[PDB]
């Protein structure tokens, strides 16, 4: 899935996820969000993850995750987000996620510091 | 916090999170669950995260995530877990997190991919 | 409450049959069209906002079942957690968080999490 | 049933004072010490398995609040889903999906994520 997985994604919400699978388990790229803070490299970031290297063949998809720290050189939302999710290659590929965003808090506000969502990526341009 | 987040970590559950964070915000290392599938190199992962490399200065945390693919030379766990959170600097440090574990599953059984906890680090080895 | 009493599926071909009260109370039965297994039928209680914002903002609600009836049992409790949206197609975009009862040891493991949408159109 | 009717409390403070039914409800009402603002007080309703494992396993369980009282409105709500541990400290550990009630454009945002522990022992 190295090649599957590699490539141009967009989310339901029109971000961009820029991924290059290595051959080790390694994704590397860039995310564009459509939404959050200060909404173009202005909106672009760097993200890392891991994919399985070695899925199943029963047709169970590929588990994937990946990282963003919401930093670059011109915008910091103090936040992350991980997406985990998995894989599903064939005709009409889709990365299927749930996501966590936890924004840096106080102790006091610690409660209040993570967003859960979920993201649906496909490979055409909306 | 790149010196502060950098070292040996252990969770509520024993497990061993051993991580380096760069200048340019990366989080690389190796994971050792002491719980999950197959419970020493064959409960050790490879990982990679992010860190926002400039906090806030308003004594609000360090927001960071990594992503294990659970896949190593031993075993495949046709999984992956996200972990997304704050680092809490001072004389008891420590990062409080959620995680997402993925499952590479059929559609018919996608519903119930994901399991959701929370891990909190310390360097204090139990 | 008269957009949100009804009957509601979600894409698995769930059964969501929910009574709004004036007062913010949901009640009814659920019946999953996946998972362990009138025997199909579970109880659920809720709670949703009975005076939301007027500025086009969903109204928010939520939901448990324990996964418990006269006939089954699976030692387990889901909670919706989410927004009715009116309009054309109305809908009741969720997310869940289904815990087991499991030993200390197993804890960890206790809560999957994932996320349905409900709308009143049969599958 | 006797271990989860009570008076709760979570690490914020909250207060969670609830009757287990014995066909599995749950009723109540919850007091947030955090987040937007009797008038503290919010109803609760839930599920348990009124007949869990037997194996030294948790009791699953779940609850939600509506954020309305008749004197504030936060317009969310928060379901919690967990279990219920005897033992010589009874615990109820739980995760949580606060919803609110969003536009279209801002329901990405809608849903924070939590977990709570409570404890029979006032703060």
């Amino acid at each position: 899935d190295q090649a599957g997985i590699t490539g141009t994604w967009y989310n339901q919400l029109g971000s961009t996820f820029i991924v290059t699978a290595g051959a080790d388990g390694a994704l590397t790229g860039t995310y564009e969000s459509a939404v959050g803070a200060g909404a173009n490299a202005e909106s672009r970031y760097v993200l890392t993850g891991r994919y399985d290297s070695a899925p199943a063949t029963d047709g169970s998809g590929t588990a994937l995750g990946w990282t963003v720290a919401w930093k670059n050189n011109y915008r910091n939302a103090h936040s992350a987000t991980t997406w985990s999710g998995q894989y599903v290659g064939g005709a009409e590929a889709r990365i299927n996620t749930q996501w966590l965003l936890t924004s840096g808090t106080t102790e006091a506000n610690a409660w209040a510091s993570t967003l859960v969502g979920h993201d649906t990526f496909t490979k055409v341009k909306p």
